[PDB]
């Protein structure tokens, strides 16, 4: 039989037979990450994960995938944010998330807490998820800019936040994107995801090769004008210790 393999720009991929329809529908369906080794694999409707259960991509014979279920009874559905909910199962790791990076205290004087590799991975690596709530820049723009520490932009009309409470790993852990701090040499950059749980996100990708317990980094998106004021003591203390020539 057939097999369609839909790979995103992101490196991820839905693949399964195709129904009569030319739909991603049935039980045998699977999203499989970017490692092409971690699989959900399970019941999807027109390329919607109904029930996608932890799997790993074993081998593939002519384009067709063979998999072998992960004992532990790992289940993940389809579970797009809205304004308010961030999600129905907020303690649930993702799997391949888990397997990169941990948070810890950030290596940053002060910067509360950090993102860390778990592993050595080489440049373009995506690391972790930028999940959270989806508001517009209007709301964000006019509300107090107090709540705006992890409001990062999707695109020109919405913006993903990880507000109170669930910026503490206690009340949420699903994704871990909004735990990267800043740096003006960073080692990541934020990039478009097209995830199964989440819907369209941003993810965290390394820019370099990055060793196991380095802390992950992104460049801000500030301008600047009325960038928080860590920022502007941070740029000022950067630029300080650049060496120049004479
Ligand atoms: N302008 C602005 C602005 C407002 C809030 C936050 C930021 C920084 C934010 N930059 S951003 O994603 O390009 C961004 C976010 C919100 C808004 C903008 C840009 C443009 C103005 N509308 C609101 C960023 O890089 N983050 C990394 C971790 C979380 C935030 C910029
Ligand atoms: C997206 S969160 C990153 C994780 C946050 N440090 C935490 O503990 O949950 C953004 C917040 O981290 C802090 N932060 C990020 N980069 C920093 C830096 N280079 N220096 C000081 N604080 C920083 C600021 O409080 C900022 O509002």
């Amino acid at each position: 039989h057939g097999v369609c393999w839909i790979y995103y720009p992101d490196g991820g991929s839905l693949v399964g037979e195709v129904n009569e329809d030319g739909e991603m529908t049935g039980e045998k369906i699977a999203y499989v990450y970017p490692d092409e080794r971690t699989a959900l694999y399970g019941k999807f409707i027109d390329g919607e994960m109904i029930e996608g259960k932890l799997a790993t991509l074993m081998s593939t014979e002519e384009g067709r995938p063979h998999f072998e279920l992960m004992p532990g009874n790992s289940v993940y559905h389809f579970d797009k944010s809205t304004s308010s909910c961030i999600s129905t199962n907020a303690l649930l790791p993702d799997p391949y998330e888990s397997e990169r990076v941990y948070v810890a205290e950030s290596l940053i004087s002060s910067a509360g807490e950090g993102l860390f590799s778990k592993v050595a991975v080489g440049p373009n690596t995506v690391m972790s998820f930028y999940n959270g709530v989806r508001i517009t820049h209007q709301e964000v723009d006019s509300r107090d800019w107090a709540l705006n520490g992890n409001t990062l932009s999707l695109d020109e009309e919405t913006v993903i936040d990880v507000p109170e409470p669930y910026n503490h790993v206690s009340k949420y852990c699903a994704s871990l994107g909004h735990k990267a701090n800043h740096s003006f040499t960073p080692n990541c950059i934020y990039d478009m995801f097209v995830h199964p749980r989440f819907g369209p996100i941003k993810c965290i990708r390394t820019l370099r090769a990055v060793e196991a317990d380095e802390e992950l980094t992104v460049a801000y998106g500030y301008d600047g004008p009325e960038a928080p004021e860590w920022y502007q003591v941070e740029l000022k203390a950067f630029q300080a210790t650049q060496q120049k020539h004479h």
